[PDB]
């Protein structure tokens, strides 16, 4: 229909950003309703390599507004960074982009108490990406906050910041034993950006809503993946927002009634940066191909993704919780050679349960023990191919047993990182 | 459909509870999807009187599973409570509730820390409930929460409560020079009950969508109300839970493509409990009147309700941001005498600019005064009255009016606190 939401069905990485890139191309707008710049996405158009984090996937495509939800925090230190990489190659940011002021603001003090709470946590800590996501999610929950709204006064921006700060600075001194945060270095530093912000600013929902009665094509963006929801994630390894499509009406103000379709990213196989039950993980030659193949290495130490077997079970999990409509299956590829290749179809519990659920909390996993369906790998390369009829029968075996075993249609194949090696079977606006 | 949400169009105390409880007759589950125990739901069933916080509004119901969705912040002690007296007057509770293992704990340490922070917020204090909703919910998104899933290992949940606790107590102590909360009595007063909890516990989404494959009808019950949201309300003065619509996947695991009507409480008139903008509020007899009508008192100091004209500017914005689709107008009979009614069509911004749309942060409402439609009142009772034609044109006028200028359907009319005192137009269900 007209509101397309594009999510990932596991544990971020999926391949999100390209399939927004590739389908904006009908959209009027391309919406972030959750995240910040935790979140990275590759683009590979004709050659060119573009990587946003904050900005939204259809910012290369001219005659489509990008707009940052409500739901996104913001740095409007990454933000300023992301914006002159892309003005400089010669998009034109400021003009298609538009905020909401109802963001919240993460600002130094966020990323610092980020990794203090982190080197706290000592052995058990989560693998943050360091970019203080959880603590502005945390101000803001707790109403103590700054959003950009807050900067349309620089005068109050003042009063309030020093409040927050105050008691932040006391937290990391006194508590984590650590350096405090320069309130007036960040008093600069954001009243430096204050009017380039607040001139990008909208009213999202009003205008979701005009969309919606003119019958605009919109398409929300999400980050991360569904089993790092705060909510339905494997708590606490899991990022602080709601990954999953209920947090597209609540990060940016669209009526639940009006999600048409829900488009849920698959990646061939599985991945997971930072600490967390990961079931299906690889420790061996296929674990080290995977990655190889895969090229999942990571901007740092402690972003070389981690890789496995696809999970179905944790994937119908991902179905039911979004209310999936279709599929769009990424690196068909990386399998490319395997002799066999392998799915998880059920997990058995530490006392011999065999259930076909997945736990919750993090600690519910802590002895499941995937159970596999084993088939054939294909030795032909199904990289770059754009028609169906071009793909090896066990590469289309692999797909139907997923969609068998899920119940879910897969609509769109990407078999490259480029925007144009892709099959669209199903477009979700026609749908 | 066979998916109703029951939520809020204003600032709470619309009359969510009854509603519920009547068209519960018909639901196979209700389902609380956000909110703690500061939510108040009174039920008037020929008339005997039914308070509740934390359990369904269908609870009184046979045949009728109440859940308690991951979205709830879970006072153990409140629901024990509350568990009894229902018990006592002969309601089997443990026989028709279930919980989700996903919803986060309040506990001692969380009252506390909010009526800190708030006493701290000193004149610009929010107005909190003191039931430690927004701490909880912090503790949460911070991921070092406790859960009822914690609860199926006794040992680890006495681990991780130390932890926590040794954070919260060094910030009241040290920073809001308050008495500190004991570890061990928190550590013995759950315990105590973790019994009675992880029984109720249930899969949730897995159980929502089966239900969503058999046809079962589901009654989702939202708590307080659309402007007090944490992100599109009157930021700050707003609870830390997403009120409107989209709460519903979010807080209770079910896909939004799956939510078939929307119905949406609006009182007659405006309340609001709590400080926050409020550009309706009336101080003269007619405020006088509608208090005393309404007997909107509260349990204690500060919960009596203010009082002020119906704002149809406002209630358009809860349109919106919940694609509703149905109102249910609540205690219509309290402007029963009035000489002339009155409800806002337009805001007269300090600039002179007359908008339609409300403003979001509360600092942006700051200066706003509201332009009316003034319209005859009736003299003629309305308490009561089952028929619509039994209504007084000046009554049927004003429910015209309101359907004119938001473009949605008043479907339910409630005519007086009883549960039989109601006219069912349409029923959502039948939708
Ligand atoms: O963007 C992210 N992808 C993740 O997997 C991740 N964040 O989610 C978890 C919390 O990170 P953060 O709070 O920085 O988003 C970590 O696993 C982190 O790597
Ligand atoms: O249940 C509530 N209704 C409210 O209006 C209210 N809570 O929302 C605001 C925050 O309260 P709390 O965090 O306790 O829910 C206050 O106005 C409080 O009165
Ligand atoms: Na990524
Ligand atoms: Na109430």
């Amino acid at each position: 229909g007209n509101n397309v939401v594009v999510l990932g069905t596991q544990w971020g990485d999926e391949g999100k950003g390209k399939i927004v890139d590739l389908l904006t191309e009908r959209a009027k707008y391309v919406v972030r309703y959750q995240g910040g710049h935790n979140a990275g996405h590759t683009l590979v158009i004709n050659g060119e390599k573009t990587v946003l984090h904050l900005i939204p996937s259809g910012i290369l495509r001219e005659n489509v507004t990008s707009i940052i939800g409500n739901g996104v925090v913001l740095s409007p230190a990454a933000l300023m960074k992301e914006m002159k990489e892309l003005e400089d190659r010669g998009i034109p940011v400021r003009e298609r982009l538009l905020l909401s002021e109802a963001c919240p603001l993460i600002l130094d003090y966020h990323v610092a108490l980020d990794n203090a709470r982190e080197k706290a946590r000592g052995a058990k800590a989560i693998g943050t990406t360091g970019r203080g996501i959880g603590p502005a999610y945390e101000d803001k929950v707790a109403r103590r906050g700054l959003r950009v709204g807050d900067l349309f006064d620089k005068e109050t921006f003042a009063e309030k910041l020093k409040e927050v700060m105050e008691y932040h600075n006391f937290q990391l001194v006194n508590y984590y034993k650590a350096e405090a945060v320069d309130y007036q270095k960040v008093l600069d530093d954001t009243m430096a950006v204050a009017d380039i912000l607040t001139s990008m600013v909208v009213d999202v929902s009003d205008l979701l809503d005009q969309a919606r009665q003119r019958g605009d094509f919109v398409m929300f963006e999400g980050a991360q993946g569904t089993l790092l929801d705060i909510d339905h994630g494997t708590y606490p390894y899991v990022t602080s927002s709601n990954t999953t499509a209920g947090g597209v009406a609540t990060g940016s103000g669209l009526g639940p009634r009006y999600v048409d379709y829900v488009l849920g990213i698959l990646k061939a196989y599985s991945t997971r940066v930072g600490a967390g039950p990961f079931p299906t993980e690889l420790f061996d030659e296929t674990g080290e191909f995977l990655c190889k193949q895969g090229n999942e290495f990571g901007a740092t130490t402690g972003r070389r993704r981690r890789t496995g077997w696809l999970d179905t079970v944790a994937v119908r999990r991902a179905v039911q919780l979004n209310s999936l409509s279709g599929f769009c299956l990424t690196k068909l590829d990386v399998l490319d050679g395997l002799k066999e290749v392998k799915l998880c179809v059920a997990y058995r519990m530490p006392d011999g349960r065999e259930v076909t659920t997945t736990p919750l909390a993090a600690d519910d996993w802590k002895g499941v023990e995937p159970i596999y369906e084993t088939m054939p790998g294909w030795s032909e390369s199904t990289f770059g191919v754009k028609d169906r009829s071009g793909l090896p029968q066990a590469a289309l075996n692999y797909i139907k047993r997923i969609e068998e075993l899920t119940g879910v249609p897969i609509d769109i194949i990407s078999t490259g990182p480029d925007r144009t090696e892709t099959m669209i079977l199903r477009d979700p606006f026609d749908a």
